[PDB]
């Protein structure tokens, strides 16, 4: 999976940079040795997945050990952690030494991840179908399902992207994405390691931080559309940001659609374009605009090598016939953990995954996502948010009789979460702050409502 880490590297390859988090870093040899020491201490494991160097070491340790990792959002609330802990039943939690863990984890064995530890890299005994990660992803109803992602899916999607993006071990990625989802963790940490390159993780994203790294040897930027919106807003005032983007080898957006107004403001300011790629937790990456392809706003390009894609079948490349994307390939997840009926429902009889995403293809083969088959989802900041679980949390509040949750457009977030409340007392309805704080404390801050509306009645 990482031939530059296992077996332990030697000579010049060993002293190449691997991970950089501000002034903290690890070379390939240092990462292999620190992850190896950790791997020997874990013969499923949870990872307290802060946007910090320890998270890279922890996940690489699990992969070297051949033990599935379950990334935890360090801002998850009590309900959300209890569910993941009960569902995935990890043996231990890998955490940074100084992390304050919440009481939901009080009974779990804590293994501190030491980035200065030096141990042997375990022998690789893993099989390609072995679970690599369990990544919790929201559905339209109920609590998040654990997508079990096999080792082979990681290798194949990362190598497919290497071909599409002309990504090599000479590339230096900058990113500031969360490390408990696929974009930040798989593409943004494991991808550079599989390639033999490096990543500079910003901790918290900022336009200034992205500019700094791209003006100082970073060659690629990955972000969600919200980050590109904030870049587009800042460009007129920020000459060094404009130069940073103009000089980049590749700018990539994903997790949600990049609006054409943001695309074109970036092109106006910098003279170059942002590649979009389309993927899902359950499928990893499906399509991308290629580095050697024509840049086309509002598209997600062509199927990646090894991905079988169809629209439903619609065979005309007409830019007009709307159909459901379905995919098959070694990029696919194994199952939803403990959910065999939901797993079976996600697949056609002949083994294609039903994405729910609606698309056309143009005469060049390019895919444009234009909607949904039956059921909108909510994407806020490039997080997929499930309405039903936000409703279920709001219903716990004593000032809420009934609740419905929807998304509405937001120029910065793509969509913002709306809470529709039948109050306990219509003359004293619960304020947004009380409801938002409650959902943040139960679920996670990114899932909080940003708007509240009161009604007499909501769907049952
Ligand atoms: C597989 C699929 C994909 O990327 O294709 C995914 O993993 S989507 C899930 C990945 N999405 C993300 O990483 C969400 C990243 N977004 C954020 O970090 C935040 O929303 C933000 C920093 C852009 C803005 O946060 P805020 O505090 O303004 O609200
Ligand atoms: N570049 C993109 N354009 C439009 N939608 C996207 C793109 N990348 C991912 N998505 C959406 O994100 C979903 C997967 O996100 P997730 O459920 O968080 O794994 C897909 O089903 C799409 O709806
Ligand atoms: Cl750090
Ligand atoms: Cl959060
Ligand atoms: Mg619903």
């Amino acid at each position: 999976l990482f031939p530059a880490l296992s077996p332990a590297p030697t000579g010049a390859p060993a002293d190449r940079p691997a991970l950089r988090f501000g002034e903290r870093s690890l070379t390939y040899a240092e990462l292999a040795a620190a992850a190896g020491a950790t791997a020997g201490r874990i013969g499923r494991v949870a990872v307290w997945a802060t946007p910090a160097m320890e998270t890279g070491v922890a996940v690489v340790a699990a992969l070297l050990a051949g033990v599935a990792a379950v990334p935890l959002n360090p801002k998850s609330g009590d309900k959300e952690l209890a569910h993941i802990l009960s569902d995935s039943a990890p043996s231990l939690v890998l955490a940074p030494p100084d992390a304050e863990l919440p009481p939901a984890l009080g009974a779990l064995e804590r293994v501190d991840v030491d980035v200065r530890a030096r141990g042997a890299v375990p022998e690789d005994g893993a099989d390609d179908g072995d679970p690599a990660l369990v990544v919790y992803t929201s559905g339209t109803t109920g609590p998040p399902k654990g997508a079990v992602i096999p080792r082979r899916a990681l290798a194949t999607t990362l190598d497919a992207l290497a071909d599409a993006w002309q990504w090599t071990g000479e590339d230096v990625l900058v990113q500031g994405l969360p490390l408990f989802h696929v974009h930040g963790l798989v593409l943004g940490i494991l991808g550079p390691l599989r390639r033999g390159g490096s990543v500079r993780h910003l901790g918290r994203f900022s336009t200034e931080g992205a500019a700094r790294e791209l003006n100082d040897g970073a060659t690629m930027l990955f972000g969600v559309p919200t980050m590109y919106h904030r870049i587009a807003e800042t460009l007129p005032a920020d000459p060094e940001l404009a130069k940073a983007l103009a000089g980049a080898r590749l700018l990539v957006s994903g997790s949600a659609a990049l609006p054409v107004h943001d695309h074109e403001r970036i092109a106006a300011a910098t003279g170059r374009r942002v590649i979009e790629r389309y993927g899902m937790t359950e499928t990893l990456m499906n399509t991308s605009v290629r580095a050697d392809g024509e840049p086309r706003a509002g598209t997600v390009g062509v199927p990646l090598p090894g991905v079988e894609l169809r629209l439903v079948p619609i065979a005309a490349l007409d830019g007009e016939s709307v159909g459901e994307i379905q995919v098959r390939g070694p990029n696919l997840f194994t199952e939803y953990l403990n959910r065999p009926d939901a797993t079976a429902a996600a697949f056609t009889e002949d083994g294609f995954f039903r994405t729910g995403d609606m698309a056309v293809r143009d005469p060049d083969g390019y895919v444009r996502i234009v909607g949904r088959k039956a059921t909108d989802l909510i994407k806020s900041g490039g997080y997929k948010i499930g309405a039903g679980e936000i409703e279920n949390a709001l219903l716990e509040h004593p000032e809420v009789r009934e609740a419905a949750v929807t998304g509405e457009p937001d120029p910065d977030l793509g969509e913002r979460i709306v809470a529709w409340i039948v109050p306990a007392d219509p003359a004293a309805p619960p304020a947004l702050g009380t409801l938002a704080d409650h959902v943040a404390a139960r679920l996670a801050p990114h899932k909080r409502p940003r708007v509240v509306r009161y009604l007499d009645a909501v769907p049952r």
